[PDB]
């Protein structure tokens, strides 16, 4: 916890007990007793719960909160608190390159090169630049989540999150180490950029090889089967370029348009190739406004579909940033004659499959967008945030997730309306938007009724089992990263027995188990992961 922010203890059950006390556990005196909080249900959960309310307290050090006969695990109050995680959870996007071996003295994690092949993979499908079977590099980027696979769609949102990250603080990023690991990165290192732009860069390089000569951008890297859970150096089977998409071209031109602004006063020649890149992919989506997705039969029997057969959220994102980094006028022009509905509105969590928000925040810190619309871009956000708080505040566990809400990745929807909270607050400061915020990385440190952080490495409970090849194969824990959260939807063969089986039915905050097999809550994904970089960055201490 942090000593100026509010400080709630939530207490399920203990309906009979009325007081609480916090205790410093260096000395054992109570340093503030109080009245606990009337007792409210929580459909979500079932859970009856109240709360301990001492955000007054504000001492830096070790505590307990004791209600009747129990106390609770010893937590901390400090400035200090957020630095860690912060760290953790970026590095591991380091821990999950492709294409590199991996000797990391932090964790532990070791791992030969991994999926060399890349270098070679083939295309799926004949195109005007390639015969069926032909070879291209599409070596690099990251592993998207338990499984080896590089998919173009959560490699560009997630690659954006990491870059608002950079701009919200530079230069809390410009001091911080990712103590990336031998052997990586090395030119990018001794040219001093900041651990967090080596990084990003990484996944840079990768989605600019997915770009044809046209701009067009295709789907994804992987095999025609899912490997065991192996190291990565012993999946060594052939690797296949899948897919074509305009929502994929259109996140790829936004995550470009944005890495243009953001690495210029690095290297002017490596930003200037991104945003030529970038406009390539919009050139290529002015010429072709239908959406597509190209599905050839067999693209999915080793890899995860990500099919979105619409684009305006995306194509919206592309010509917004592409506002933002150029000055040029003519993208303000585009965007108010084919979307100004996400001008007036339609504000919604980024994800893969809608970065409408992207396109916003881009939007409303554009010099050359117009200023009205601006205004109206900021009200969208201003609304959005506001129904999050109004949902949080009256929300046992001050949650902004609604029992409806919990299906496939609810930890990173949590944790993308935190980030949206936040983008609300820099158009519009307010001390709520900061707090309800904050309070989803309480929630998602453990502060849920599942009794479990989503974060790997964080809380008396966090996932040990996470769905993931290399933490399976290597039996070493990775921390940082972010699970799917809980799903009362099911789609993996152990949630689909436990929902099925139990009676009474499975509350949805409760639909999650810790176990390998578990991947429709249980794996880790580099865009889980994003958003809560981008919370934690706001939070962390500088120094």
């Amino acid at each position: 916890m942090l000593p100026e922010f509010p400080k709630i203890a939530v207490v399920a059950g203990s309906e009979a007990e009325s007081v609480f006390r916090v205790v410093d556990i260096g000395t054992g005196d109570v340093v503030y007793e109080g009245r606990l909080s009337d007792s409210v249900y929580d459909d979500a959960s079932g859970d009856t719960v109240r709360h301990a309310d001492f955000g007054e307290w504000k001492r830096p050090g070790s505590y307990s909160v004791t209600v009747g006969r129990s106390s609770s695990a010893p937590f901390r109050i400090g400035n200090d608190v957020y630095r860690a995680p912060l760290i953790q959870a970026a590095r591991s996007y380091t821990l999950a390159r492709a294409g590199v071996a991996i000797d990391d003295p932090v964790t532990g994690l070791r791992h030969d090169v991994g999926h060399a092949q890349d270098k070679q993979a083939m295309l799926f499908f004949e195109d005007p630049f390639h015969r069926q079977g032909d070879p291209i590099d599409v070596s690099g980027g990251w592993y998207d989540a338990g499984d080896y696979g590089k998919y173009v769609p959560t490699g560009a949102v997630a690659a954006a999150q990491l870059m608002l990250a950079w701009e919200m603080r530079p230069e809390l990023w410009r001091s911080l180490s990712l103590s990336l690991p031998a052997g990586l990165s090395e030119p990018e290192r001794r040219a001093g950029l900041p651990d967090l732009l080596v990084e990003i860069k990484y996944e840079l390089d990768w989605l600019l090889r997915m770009q044809r000569p046209d701009g067009a951008v295709y789907l994804k890297v992987a095999g025609g089967a899912w490997p065991g859970y192996i190291r990565p150096e012993e999946d060594t089977a052939d690797r296949y370029v899948f897919g074509l998409s305009t929502y994929g071209t259109a996140q790829f031109a936004g995550a470009a348009a944005m890495g243009a602004r953001v690495y210029a006063p690095f290297l002017p020649d490596y930003a200037r190739k991104l945003l030529d890149a970038a406009i390539r992919a919009q050139r290529y989506l002015e010429q072709h406004p239908d959406p597509e997705f190209r599905y050839d039969e067999g693209q999915n029997n080793g890899s995860g579909p990500y099919e979105k057969r619409t684009d305006r959220e995306e194509r919206f994102w592309a010509a917004a940033e592409l506002l933002r980094t150029t000055d040029d006028a003519r993208y303000d022009a585009y965007i108010r004659e084919h979307f100004s509905d996400f001008l007036e509105g339609k504000t919604s969590a980024v994800f893969w499959g809608n970065t409408v928000l992207l396109g916003q925040w881009a939007y409303v810190n554009a010099e050359r967008a117009d200023a009205d619309h601006k205004a109206s871009v900021r009200a969208s956000l201003t609304a959005y945030a506001d129904e999050l708080v109004r949902w949080a505040s009256a929300n046992g566990y001050r949650s902004v997730l609604r029992p409806t809400d919990y299906f496939w990745g609810s930890a990173r929807e949590a944790m993308g309306r935190a980030q949206a909270l936040l983008l609300a607050d820099a158009v519009a400061p307010n001390r709520a938007y900061l707090e309800t915020a904050l309070d989803q990385a309480h929630w998602l440190f453990g502060r849920n009724a599942a009794g479990t952080s989503f974060m790997t490495g964080i809380g008396m409970h966090s996932p040990q089992k996470p769905h993931h090849r290399l933490v399976a194969s290597t039996q070493t824990l990775i921390p940082g990263l972010v699970v799917g959260g809980p799903n009362a939807q099911g789609g993996d063969p152990i949630m689909d027995r436990l929902l099925r089986e139990s009676d009474p039915r499975v509350f949805p905050a409760k639909a999650y188990v810790d176990d390998w097999e578990a991947y429709s809550v249980n794996e880790p994904a580099i865009d889980y992961t994003a958003p809560a970089v981008f919370v934690l960055t706001r939070f962390a201490e500088d120094r």
